[PDB]
Parts: structure tokens; sequence; C-alpha cells
């Protein structure tokens, strides 16, 4: 008896497809180093966790909220990551405009793309901390629900698929923004992938 | 322009149908005064947020984090208790073990339902505070993923769907237990939908 | 080699003192229980982090964050508490407006009490979730800083002393109250130690 | 009426002094961005706080959490980097052992100050995501209490004193280090000013 393990997603283009909105010193080890380290510590957790679930580690041979609290940091870290690589792509194919279905709800719910870019920069801006601001389908409502995460696990919203994903630790932009992290979040809307984006909604519709 | 605003669902039982395990009492209010409570809270702060988009609210008339973060706190209040009432039965469709894919999944990561049982309440014992226990269905991994969550809001994983949803907040069982939470979680297995679980589960195989 | 154990200290009254604001059952349970629970929490603890300490505990049979983590919930939870109790008073001993130094801060910082009292009831009440309500002497730029915790160890200000607790997890209020935690509040007042507050804020003036 | 406002303190060294442990670079923008973004934000935050305090700002017109929350974050970061500041020095004045009661202290609870170091360099790597790692002093057991903290204000044990004090930030290292966090824990262990340590401590006893 087992866990699955995890499994570090192929970027989806070159590390310095991005430049110059996010240098590939940045991607390269934002890649490679943060992102392989969650899926490693993902794993090591898992095996862990198994072990606890087999006895071989026994009553007293481990802290179960130090394991759930590492895996629910370390699989969010992953999969959010994995999220954010997609959610991007060399300008071009990346930046403009969001169209089709996304696009409408968009303009019904917030008036145009315009104003969706700044509240969505307002509140990404807004976020105390590192962590993420992700654009939300909540497939119960049909609102596209903006929302700041703190660290990689807090302030999620169960269950519904994450649309548009920006990731806002300091290792995303400071070898390149240093603090400047609002200058990273204009930047950063030159390389969303909306077609990604439209693709993914159109699944929940 | 505006949001959808959140409805609550309808108890899917009379609000006796739990005893002995839950008390009518809990249940009443847990329904008509908690549940309804996210309810209200989450629309009321999407009427503020759509005043913010609209500009009817202008910069200076609002904090930003507050609206946010109140929304994941109430949009997650509604959506936990909404799985958590259809997570559960009167005895007899309620309790017992889950079979089908359900019960081989849990088998073949955790050696049988009995181990299975073992490890969530251990875990959900080991809660430091209110919130809730969990078990995923990561649709990555295929992997029944246990998880505690603290408030509504806090270590959720991204995206995956709840196959099993425990409701630790006090309001859930002081009424008639008290603070031996550990009692009331040792009954609430008495009630499980193993069924609706199995039927869940099923939407992602 | 080892750290010093937390004791439990005596309730500074007859569990029934505070009647009719809160129940001797209420008092009874979070002293006998809540409390307890906090300080025996914290100790085991203790005792399992000088294991890891002395080696006894070696790598792989433990789990770090869980240690810490469980420790900083126990040790507020047994820390607040305490100051919770000796924060209140029976009726007439507790209850009214406070005087000296604490009465002038609060005219200079928020107008009156009467205003004061009303700012601090809206800050409580706004706690999205179980935690608690206080009042800070920052002894850094003199300022009455009111604060929201969520659990017991979310949302503290580093070093400064607190002046005034109130405590908002359910089951300081729910046998009593139920989900009517706005009522408990308003209830508060009445039992307020406003002469304890003055002597403890004349310590750090 | 109103609060008074926070002031940014003068850096006990040069901007240079840390190195090569941590560069001229990183002290640079850590203080005059990092830490002065701190002061400024919690200045603006009391300034509009006055405002719901005065009345200035209505009902409907801010939303309390996001002003309260704010607040714990910005007072935090500038009380903690002020407090980071004073518990480094210049390599010479800097590093080395701490003595006095602090180091006898550290004796009877940790075995010896090697013992120390390493349960110290374990628990700040433990961190998941961004915070810090802290050696309280606890004034009611006498425990030297070791803890993490998650952003600048979760985790915080109420009113005991930070003796020791290590930034977790990525800005803390990321210019110099990247993403080896382990490294820079290491290397800072050669700036940290066991005096000024033990000249707290003192005051506690
Ligand atoms: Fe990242
Ligand atoms: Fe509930
Ligand atoms: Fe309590
Ligand atoms: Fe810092």
């Amino acid at each position: 008896i087992q866990f699955k393990k995890y499994e570090l997603p192929p970027l989806p283009y070159k590390i310095d497809a991005l430049e110059p909105y996010i240098s590939k010193d940045i991607i390269d080890v934002h890649y490679n180093g943060h992102h392989k380290g969650f899926v490693n510590g993902a794993n090591s957790l898992l095996e862990r966790l198994e072990k606890v679930v087999k006895g071989d580690l026994q009553t007293g041979q481990y802290d179960i909220q130090g394991i759930i609290r590492g895996l629910t940091f370390n699989i969010n870290g992953h999969k959010l990551h994995a999220l954010y690589w997609e959610n991007m792509a060399p300008s071009g194919k990346g930046g403009g405009k969001p169209g089709g279905a996304l696009a409408d709800l968009i303009n019904k719910q917030y008036g145009s793309f315009d104003r969706f870019k700044q509240v969505f920069t307002e509140t990404a801006n807004s976020l105390p901390g590192t962590g993420w601001a992700v654009l939300y389908y909540d497939t119960e409502s049909g609102n596209l629900q903006i929302m700041t995460f703190e660290n990689h696990f807090q302030n999620h919203i169960a269950e519904i698929p994450i649309i548009l994903i920006l990731d806002e630790f300091e290792h995303a932009y400071y070898l390149q923004y240093k603090n400047k992290r609002a200058d990273y979040v204009n930047a950063w809307w030159n390389v969303v992938n909306w077609d990604a984006a439209e693709k993914k909604l159109q699944k929940y519709l």
C-alpha cells in the first residue's frame, strides 16, 4: 500500500521565453529550484505519511500536524506553480486580451476587460506578504471570483477551478524587480496565456 | 453588471434525522443560523464588491483585503456546510462502510477501511482549534488525500474535490458534546453518507 | 536538561461570579476543561520537545513543525485564558468605565470611552471565525491598539502587553448565547475588570 | 484625537557592515525599501483608522478587517525588522557564542550552545514559506522558547520578549543566496549580536 507520487511537469517553453517581462534567471531557478523543491517535498512527506499509515512509524515517532500541514504547503506549491507556467506564454501567444466566453463573462461582471485588469491589479497589490492572486470560475454561481492567497495554502475557495493565476512570492520577481512587486504585476499582463484561460473555462461551461 | 448571489440549499433531511449522533438542536441552528449566515455574509460582500467594481465606492471608501478575505471566509463557509449536509444521512442510509471504487482506493492506499478510519480520526482530532477534516480525491495523483482546514479557508488543496468532510467548529457539537470533540468525531462515522461519497468519486474516475 | 512546565492559575472568583453575563456552566468547562487542556497540551509538547533536544527522539521520529506550531497554539491558549480570567470580575468590581491613565489615553485616542466601546465592539464582531479581540498598549508608540486574533496564535503584535482581552471562541458563549456572539460581546462589557486593566497599564508608564 | 505615528529607527551600522554574510545590496533595500515600507504602511493605516474613529469615514466607507489586519502586518513588519537590525552586528562585535545568564539558560535547557544552534537551525529551516525564526524568553516559565512565524504576524506568543530573531522572508537573502535559505541561515550565526541579546535578557531577570 502507498500513495502515488507527484511529478514535475515540463516547462511549456524555454526559460527565456518570457523575457523581458520575467528574466530567464528567475524562470530557471523558479522552475528548477522552487517548483522541483515542492514536488520533492510533497513526495518525501507522502513517503512519511505512508509509514504512519502502515505503522512503520508508531505513536510518538511523528507529529501528524507537521506532516499534514507540510503536505498542503508542498502539494499546493506544486499545483499552483504548474498552473502558473501554463497560465503564461511568450509575448504574442501571451498577453493581449481574452476573447470568447471568458471575455463575455468579464464584461458582464466587470463592465470591461480594462476595468477587470484594474481591479485585479489593485487586489493583487493589496496582498500583505507572499502568496498568489487568482481569478476563479465559481461553477456554483458562475462568478469570476478574484482572490488572493497567503502563502500557497491559505484563502483558497473549495473545489472551484483557477482560470488566472499570478505568483506573488518574492522569488517570482525579486532578482529582476527587487521590492517593486507592483511593476512585476504590471509586466505580467504581457505574458498571460488568455487562450489557455479561455480553453480551461470552456471545460466548465 | 453584477455577480450572481449564493443560495442556501435545502437540508437533505429533517433536522432530527441525525439523532442520536447529532441532536436536532444543533442541526437546527447549525443550518438555519450558521449556514444561512454565510450565504448572507457572502452575498452582502458581493454586493459591496460590485460597488467597488462599478466605482460607486471610490478609493478610500473600502479596504479590499477586508472584502476579499471576508469573501473567502463566507463563501467557503457556505460551500463547506453545503457539502457537510450532503455528506451525511440518517443512520441506515448513513454510516457503515464504503463500497465500489471508493472502498477499493481506500484499501490500496490505507490497507483497509478500518485503518483509514483510525488515521482519519487521529488526524481530525489533531486539528488545533476550529476548522474541518476532509478526504480529498486528488485527480492528479489519484490519492485520497486527508487534510485538516483551520477556519473555513486555510489549508485547502487547489481545485480537487472533497469526498469526505467533517465539520470541526465548536458549534457543530458543543450543545451536545461540550468540549469532547473526539466523542463527536466517533459518533459522526455513524451518519457518513458513503453512497453519496462513492457517487461523487465516480464523477472523477 | 529540560524546560519548566506551565501551571493552571487558580480562578480569581467562583465559577458563577460572572452571572448573568456568562453562566457558571460556561465558566466551569471553560476553565476546568478548555484552559486546563492548554496547560496539559503545552506541557506534553514541551516534554516531547525536550526529547528532540536530548536526542531521545532521533531524526525521523518527529515532525518539528507539528511540535512548534502545537506549542504556539497551546501556550497562547494558556496565556490568553489566564489573561481573560483576570481581565474580568463579578459585576460591581467588574463593569463600568475605566479611570486614571487608561481613561485619559482612551479619551485622547478615541475621544471618549463611549466611542472606544463602539469601535471595539464593532471590531470584535467583525472577527471572521474563532479567536480574540484585544486592546494593546503599544509601549513603542503609546497607542492603545485594537486587534483581533484568529485562533489563539494569529495576528498578535510582538512583545507588547494586552490590557483588554475578549475571548471569541464559541465555547466562551455558545451554551448560553448559541450563535449570537454579538449579544455575548455586549454582555461582556459588564464584567470587564477595569481596575486590573488600569493597574497593568500603570506598569508600562 | 489621533494615534502616534511610527518612526523608522536608524540602522545601527553601515549597510555593508554585515558582509560577507549579508551583502550591502540586500541591507540597502531591506532597510530603505522594505522596513521603511512598513513604517509608512502602518502610519497610513493609522491615519485611516483615526478617520474611522472620528467618524470622517462612515459606515460603508471602510472594511475594518482590512484596516486591522493591515495594521498587524505592517506594525509587526516594522517592529520585527527593528529587532532584526539590533540583533545583528558586524563580525567581531557579532557572531561567536553568548555568555552570562543567556549562556547559562541555554546550557540548562539545551545542554550546550552547540546543541541549541542545531535545534534552532533545524527549526528555522523547517519554516514553510516566508516568515521568521525567534528565540523567546518566556517570563512566565523562564523557558527560552523557539518559534517560527509565518508572515510577520502569525504564531507569535503573547507579550513575551524576543531575544534572538532571524528574518526568513526571501528578500532577506535572495539577491545573494537565491533559493538557498539554509546557507543564509548558516551564515547568519556569524553576525548575531549576542551581547545585545544578553543585555535584553538581563532586563527580564
Ligand atoms: Fe513561485
Ligand atoms: Fe459548521
Ligand atoms: Fe476560551
Ligand atoms: Fe525582512
